[PDB]
């Protein structure tokens, strides 16, 4: 096979996460692209070079190197600073260097097994008749594959209007051709849930008991960027959306990967591809957060997500590859921004979709400049 | 004994709730003060007169009669229209007419037993040595007295910072002198939880299993206005706070009774009185709500509640009765508004406490004008 | 020549303005397209038919007729209600019916001479070597053509950063080929100034003493929609921009024709056309306004206009006709929204340009559907 | 006589203004209380010590010395940092040290005559029968005492609703008993006008031609804090109001001295005192400002000022001295905050008056703690 893999992690820490992330990466020969920011301490570069001597192929381009690359591609204002949106630099760098698998992670997700990179290489097996998982309501709850206490939880970015009626949905498995291009790995410890769920029950993922599934055409599930492998063909559709836009005077945040996880998923199924959920599982000792502040950031995005996901099912896309499909998706978001109705859809909330669509085309324009 | 009781309910519905609320009220001789609003149809007045023929002492003063009463008391702008804040008119009316017990309810809380009013008369038994419930953390979860599925929940208004450590709290019962003046009855069906909790687990209260408790000095718990009896002495401290103040440009709502429940509870303990939780239990088939809109309304108040409750334990109050104690409480809130620190304490968030304090004195000034 | 002219006026009044607007329109045979709204009284239709008997060709399509037309062109959500933006319906109707001249007016601008329509027909003379007016600073003050007391004033939409240094600018006249396609007529009484000027000196236009000018390439001046004739070729670029977008949490208003006046002007000079200022002059007994409310509406737009106009001089446009040039302008506004910097350029302020650009393409798409 | 005078100036500059401010201050023996801030460089302290060697009684207490003084008076959170509100420290310091005259100035107002302090000592002559200036509309335009080009202007803080009808007002002078306690000196160069006026005509004060006047009972005029002498008895009523309160989500600024100028003027007339306008005249080479940013800061306060000034004529005050009158004024503002009606009076706009009133009593509570 001879598959190449690059791990993308943006961080502002000192680099102590390398002591638990490097072993699983250097044993597989994968590259770790660390994306620092302006407010990143100089201890990260010393930690990257400390693990560079141990055999880990890790790079840490300074903010000057990142800006010189983005300026050559006519996108100097696309990716802002003091934000985790800079992981798009790692997405771009890994895509230019010809890596087969781009693994998006955070500085607090730690692989639990030695075959972490090997399990993420499932996005390179190509098409094959395989068992696919379908749901009668068109949604799949990936947290059902985990043992979560005290009660059952839904993942972050899961539509709320479909949660009460999801328990009585019919889940079936059929032998169908599928082409896995996105593999969202599960997480133990603190699972990826929204601030509403974490403030209510404080979930704790005990074990992985559900195995792995491949969702069929029409069944969706939110995909995050903390333990997700994306094939290089689907990478153009995996642009981490820019946050900070006010909805009803409240700037949204924490949903950059919620849109990207859904955008690359809608684009994949249009091109005959599928999304996988399950292994490899990582430990998630989540960074210390103000949970009420996470709620303050997530509310502006939650009030709009359910309407966005519903209109995406009514808008058939066009395109032959992920570049054409993603740009067709951006124009579809602009038509949705004017057809959708509701109390939360103020003029600035509709404008959020229009500016995001322009930033999506600015992202694809930079990739076409490289190729 | 010969105890009098008046039930206060404000509503914009057609009055169909009277069919299930009247039987327990007319059999006890209690008065039902229905407070309509400008957005209330003429079906409520026809429903009040229909049950008045059957023997229910129900009154429904028109908005013209309400405004004439408030204008004669030099408070024409205290209580706004198109808001459930108009229940303060019922609090005022029941207090002017000399009722011993004022029961605050909503148009969807329906009693389950014939002795609903009799159980609410516990706020007129006077002081007596009785078992009181104390907690090491100073908080009591009244929802623990209920059988809630699928998991344990906290009531609306419970501080979030004290929820994780509450499982390790020590609950003790001792024979201490206490005087019950507020009786917060429990609710079956849809329990009184915040939008964060209802959006995450959709709680369902199955039965009342914990009995009744009387909190000791230093143990607090939120008290709503949907099934709560208040002695006429503690009625001046039960002013339903006016909502609509913006916090970071977001107007707060749904927490008018959260502050009143805590304010009358802080004033009661300063005067040697206590709060009771438990019976009578009512059925709560809650009206249809947009839960994402309930969340958008409650988040501004949730960001500030934990800090307000913490600083209220630092301010010992003054006063001999509830009128003087509540006014002393308003001045203490204005000192807290400038001492408190935090990200959510913008200039408009601090100004919310100053304007609320003025409305609290404008309220007590109206009661003093009556007496 | 045999030139056709249609006057477009949107109003919510009773139609009393027809008693002073009809004589100058029926004597020239021009058509008056009145655009009512949902909040327009039924007295307007009775006034349109009252003047229809006197010979005035006046039409007043109901909101049902307007929505049926906009729905056939796949633009049902483009033009909102309860807004003067509905004048775009008259722009569209006059453009479909093949009128040579489209005159945009308001219900308070009254022609002072009998040859009002004849003077507005100057946008049909075609190219000819004529004296053109150029300025060293690239700006022209059309109010200098009027006698204004107590002091000199600038028109609404004039950039503030160029006002102090405009007095020492060199104004020259040269014999140059020009093709007049937009003719902005002057106004007596209350001149078209921003709320800042009207609150400061309360201008009063006494007489028209400067005559008429035709601005050369590179010299700009704001063009309003209250007394402006536009040739049918330039009509696609005269889309009245949609207002109501919050900038720093403040919705902008009163600048819909400021952008359209500048957009059709930038598009005209790219295609070798020019803008004329001067006759015909109209009386402007302005409707009663809250001047502090006008300031509250205009401030969000004023804070951004100077930066927008500067970047438009740095962005060369493309296109062979007004449809291609206007759409190229919309994409230029999206590039400006990301390159511009400043304190007033918040994420929602930049999003204002992105949503406006989409509405500009939705406007051109509806015109291409007709043709 | 033997009158003492202390000049209060807060600044973040390097101290170069002392070269033109010291000569008139050191020749009169007056004290200069310079109030630095956290964003003040070390060049100011070196400039204060440089002029202290030349005989200027100038003091510059560090932010640590200021905070220790405010903490000992139980007001550590009253005066914020990074704001010109810190001049209240100078007001407090000059009042504690027993100075008869407190002159409030800015770091860009420079005296033009040698008797600058001597002319400001008019607030210590006591009551005497003197010619007083009265107006039929109750307003006086102090800018009419100046020679302003290109047109007549109104001072910053003048109500806009009274500006048109002010030209028909009757100005009379009568010999009436008056007691001058506030002396608002005039300014040449850049006059103290609002951003609306400066953005429209760019006024330039050429000379002082109107002399000096003493307004009668019922005639008001805004009084700034850049060239104003205040007797030590009226100093408690001269609290510089704290800015930053949002009105419709827009924080107000630049009007801290507008309220203080009116508040000390309303309190003075209740106690039988008057306000004087005219000499001494200073040069005002105003610091560089973004006028569009000055407008964005002043609009929120302008929308409310006319209504506040109107209701202040409906509330007669109580109190024997300025401490009691200013506190009575704070309670009257809270009654106005609920009586006033208008589009601009959102819940946060009314709450601005309630929080400001609490800060006014927190101010006077600090003065009472000293005395
Ligand atoms: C932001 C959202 O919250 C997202 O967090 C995700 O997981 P999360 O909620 O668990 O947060 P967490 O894993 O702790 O950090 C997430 C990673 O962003 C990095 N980071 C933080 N501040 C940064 C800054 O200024 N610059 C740069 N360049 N990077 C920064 C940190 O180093 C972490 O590696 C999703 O939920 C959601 O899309
Ligand atoms: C609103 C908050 O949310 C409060 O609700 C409580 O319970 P709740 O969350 O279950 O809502 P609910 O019981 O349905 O209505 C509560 C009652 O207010 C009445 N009402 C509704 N709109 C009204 C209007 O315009 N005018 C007047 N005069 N009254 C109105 C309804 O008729 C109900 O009787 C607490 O949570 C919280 O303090
Ligand atoms: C709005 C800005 O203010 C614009 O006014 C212009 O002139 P202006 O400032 O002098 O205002 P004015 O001439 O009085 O009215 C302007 C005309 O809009 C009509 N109108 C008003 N409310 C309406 C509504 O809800 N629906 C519909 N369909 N039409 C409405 C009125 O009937 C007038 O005919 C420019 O300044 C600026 O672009
Ligand atoms: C601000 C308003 O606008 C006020 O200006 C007045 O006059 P003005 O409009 O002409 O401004 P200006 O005279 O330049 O500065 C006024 C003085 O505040 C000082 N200053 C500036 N930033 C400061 C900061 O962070 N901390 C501290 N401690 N001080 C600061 C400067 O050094 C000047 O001495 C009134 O209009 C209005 O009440
Ligand atoms: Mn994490
Ligand atoms: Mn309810
Ligand atoms: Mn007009
Ligand atoms: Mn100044």
């Amino acid at each position: 096979r001879d598959i190449s893999t690059a791990v993308v992690v943006t961080t502002i820490s000192d680099g102590g996460f390398l002591d638990r992330l490097a072993p699983a990466l250097r044993d597989a020969g994968a590259r770790l692209i660390v994306i620092p920011d302006r407010n990143t301490g100089p201890a990260l570069f010393a930690a990257c070079e400390r693990h560079r001597r141990l055999g880990l192929d890790v790079v840490c381009p300074s903010v000057a190197e990142q800006q010189d690359l983005l300026e050559r591609l006519a996108v100097p204002d696309l990716i802002p600073y003091h934000s985790d949106n800079r992981r798009n630099v790692g997405y771009l760098m890994a895509w230019m260097e010809g890596f087969d698998v781009i693994v998006s992670m955070d500085d607090d997700n730690l692989p639990t097994t030695d075959d972490f990179v090997e399990r993420h290489q499932v996005v390179c097996q190509g098409p094959r008749t395989q068992p696919v998982t379908a749901s009668s309501d068109g949604w799949f709850n990936n947290c059902a594959l985990l043992e979560v206490e005290p009660t059952e939880v839904f993942p972050r970015g899961f539509p709320f209007h479909a949660r009460p009626a999801h328990a009585q949905a019919r889940t079936s498995v059929c032998e169908r051709p599928a082409d896995v291009r996105i593999n969202a790995g599960l997480w133990l410890g603190d699972p990826d849930v929204d601030a509403i769920t974490r403030l209510a029950v404080r979930p704790n993922a005990l074990a992985h008991s559900g195995g792995s599934v491949v969702l069929a055409e029409g069944t969706w599930c939110p995909v995050n960027a903390q333990n997700t492998a994306v094939h290089r063909d689907a990478l153009p559709a995996y642009y981490f959306l820019r946050m900070g836009q006010p909805v009803d005077g409240v700037p949204m945040e924490r949903f950059g990967d919620i849109f990207s996880g859904y955008f690359v998923q809608v684009c994949a199924q249009h091109l005959g591809h599928a999304v996988r959920f399950g292994d490899p599982v990582v430990e998630h000792p989540r960074n210390e957060h103000d949970l009420l502040d996470d709620l303050h950031k997530e509310v502006p995005a939650v009030r709009l997500l359910d309407d966005i996901l519903d209109h995406l099912r009514d808008h058939p896309l066009e395109g032959g590859d992920y570049l054409e499909t993603y740009e067709s998706l951006s124009y579809a978001l602009q038509e949705i921004a004017e057809r959708v109705n509701g109390r939360a859809w103020s003029p600035d909330a509709r404008a959020f979709l229009h500016r995001s669509a322009h930033l999506m085309r600015s992202w694809t324009g930079a990739l076409r400049t490289v190729a």
